């Protein structure tokens, strides 16, 4: 179709299918194995991209350019890693993935909006597709056109470390809130064809539904476990969402590091391929976790040989080395070379790889776009992740008897006011984990309203306000306060490290909610990624906020506390009343909770 140097596949006017076929019918086995390749930026140079011809790059959580790095030098960074994968022999654009699973969480001054147990608890759809919508514009101000999100595990157990990253404990309100994914991706064509991939253009970015499948449903909530479940429970509980991403284009997969009745999940062809590709008809790529493939053995690593040939024939497309590339690509070449992998095995995972970039526009679009850097922080993102984190809180007392004056919502105007508590200034707290580092970290970590600086935006400028992390009684009873706000809870953590079997909070934290309760009238604000042991801090307060991770927008917290809004927020998972009961689930015979799903007291705004 005109010049003589013609190339169908760099052709943006042909079918998708048809640059697909036109590119990969050119590709060499080496070109084939480098699109299957992921690298972190950490090991990432320009001639490793070229030489090793590879398809993907991404951060794990942390891997930043530089600690505050701008819009501008992540775009810069991005940018100078796809000029070297261009300037390969066939100039196919690299991926570049990271995990914006609450915002652009890695990325200093990017807003940071309440994590997923919070938006399960607004049961608005349309809420999270909006924050989809942002995440997307703040991801592209960085140059990086793929988010790995939406975590859309049904976590049955909060003892696991990512409960926090689960919408709910019920499947029916993972599955609304999928909606995040038409927000990151664009909303599919009136045509559309369930299970093929989709992205807008430059302005939206590739998807991940993750981690599939069962990662919510582990032995004990341990983070990585065995999922001991029959496949009526799995189709019923585990796998809904997943169809439901389908229908909305999602374009890619990520595997479980879990296993399924025994089965590693990076080896389960009948899962993989058997069931996802071939039953839901998924088009788009399937990704393995970091390190996911090694974690096949035990111990994991110690024959990286099987784990490269179990998880290629279980149907996986891209692995996430993320650091042994050299290795990675050398063994699967000698298995295809051998025969153990057939190319029928390389050329599907090529096809999808592909299918997903010619799909989204990155032929066309490989480089950043400066005009964008302006999108991270914006004050229009920031106000709707204020509006999400005052939707997500969850009113669970509101006055010690029946027959006391409700406390909340709080007045603006007083004398002098308290605000205590480990959590009350504290931005790294407030956002738990996945920000900034990937375990999340303490103190000002980037540029956000803590709770306390919230609630001095907010009241009367008659009203004195004093802050004091840990009050003793007396500090509390002398000082002419008329009402404390004190926050308190869990410190940030992801992953294994929040596995944790007790779910008690940290001390100092019940100690000072009773220090201040005891001298004057209180509500508590918990911070938690999951329900935790929370009868002796109700015993203590007047009134007890369930507030999640909220993120960066502490002011979300102070327009309920002082009633701008009214309290709307329900339990989107089981409160239990003892960690012995667990896992305990609404629909169990033994179901006998503090509070049951769906709880939540209202306020009306004043
Ligand atoms: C579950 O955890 C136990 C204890 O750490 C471990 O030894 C076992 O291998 C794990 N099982 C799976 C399927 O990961
Ligand atoms: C509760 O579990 C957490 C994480 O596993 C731990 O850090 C804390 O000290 C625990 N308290 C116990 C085991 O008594
Ligand atoms: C809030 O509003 C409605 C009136 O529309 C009422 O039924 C509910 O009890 C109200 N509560 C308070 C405390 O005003
Ligand atoms: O899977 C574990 C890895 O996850 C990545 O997101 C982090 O960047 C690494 O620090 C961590 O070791
Ligand atoms: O950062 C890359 C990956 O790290 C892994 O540790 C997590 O399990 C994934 O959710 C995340 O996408």
């Amino acid at each position: 179709h005109h010049a003589a140097d013609y190339v169908l596949y760099k052709d943006a006017t042909k079918p998708v299918e048809d640059r697909v076929a036109d590119l990969l019918g050119r590709m060499t086995l080496a070109e084939k194995i480098g699109q299957m390749t992921q690298i972190e930026r950490l090991v990432a140079t320009p001639d490793v991209l070229r030489d090793n011809f590879i398809g993907s790059l991404l951060s794990g959580g942390g891997s930043v350019p530089r600690k505050g790095a701008t819009a501008k030098e992540w775009q810069d960074m991005v940018d100078g890693f796809q000029k070297a994968c261009m300037s390969t022999r066939l100039g196919i654009p690299m991926i570049y993935g990271i995990d914006a699973v609450h915002g652009q969480n890695n990325v200093y001054g990017a807003t940071i909006f309440p994590h997923n147990v919070g938006l399960g608890a607004t049961r608005d759809p349309y809420l999270v597709k909006r924050i989809g919508e942002a995440t997307a514009l703040e991801v592209r101000a960085t140059g990086i056109q793929y988010a790995f999100a939406p975590c859309i595990a049904v976590c049955r157990d909060p003892r696991w470390g990512r409960c926090y990253e689960s919408y709910s404990e019920d499947r029916r309100i993972v599955q609304s809130m999928t909606e995040l994914i038409p927000g990151l991706q664009g909303d599919v064509p009136k045509d559309f064809t369930s299970g093929m991939p989709f992205v807008a253009g430059k302005n939206k970015v590739a998807a991940c539904a993750k981690h599939f499948v069962g990662d919510g449903g582990t032995v004990d909530g341990i983070n990585e476990n065995n999922t001991i479940i029959n496949r009526e429970g799995l189709m019923n509980i585990h796998m809904p969402a997943y169809k439901n991403a389908m229908d909305k284009g999602v374009s890619t997969v990520m595997i479980s590091y879990s296993s399924w009745n025994g089965v590693k999940m990076h080896a389960n062809q009948d899962l993989v391929t058997g069931y996802l590709k071939d039953t839901l008809k998924f088009k788009g790529f399937v990704i393995s976790d970091w390190e996911g493939i090694d974690r096949i053995t035990t111990p994991a690593g110690s024959d990286y040989s099987y784990s490269v040939k179990a998880s290629i024939l279980a149907g996986l497309d891209m692995i996430m080395v993320p650091n042994k590339y050299q290795q990675f690509i050398s063994i699967l070449t000698g298995h295809v070379n051998g025969g153990v992998i057939p190319m029928s095995r390389i050329d599907d995972a090529v096809t999808r790889i592909l299918r997903v970039k010619f799909t989204m526009g990155l032929f066309e679009n490989p480089y950043a776009d400066p005009a964008m850097a302006e999108q991270l922080g914006k004050q229009e993102h920031r106000d709707l992740a204020r509006e999400a984190a005052r939707k997500s809180l969850v009113l669970l007392k509101n006055g010690k008897t029946s027959t006391d004056a409700p406390l909340l919502p709080l007045p603006k105007k007083a004398p002098k006011i308290l605000v205590a508590g480990s959590h009350a200034d504290n931005l790294g707290y407030q956002c738990g984990g996945w920000t900034i580092e990937w375990q999340g970290d303490t103190g000002r970590t980037t540029v956000g309203t803590t709770i306390l600086e919230a609630v001095k935006a907010a009241v009367d400028p008659s009203t004195v306000v004093v802050f004091a992390e840990n009050p003793d009684a007396e500090f509390v009873k002398s000082g002419g306060f008329s009402y404390a706000i004190v926050a308190v809870g869990e410190h940030p953590y992801t992953e294994t490290k929040g596995d944790n079997l007790n779910l008690t909070i940290p001390e100092p934290g019940l100690s000072t909610v009773q220090a201040v309760c005891g001298g004057v009238r209180c509500a508590t604000v918990l911070i938690s990624g999951r329900p935790v042991v929370v009868q002796p801090l109700l015993a203590a307060s007047d009134a007890l906020v369930a507030a999640w991770l909220p993120g960066s927008e502490g002011q979300g917290v102070t327009d309920a506390l002082f009633g701008d809004f009214g309290f709307t927020g329900r339990l989107p998972r089981t409160w239990f009343k003892s960690v012995d009961q667990l896992p305990m689930n609404v629909g169990d015979a033994h179901y006998d909770p503090l509070f049951r799903l769906g709880y939540g007291l209202t306020t009306n705004a004043t």
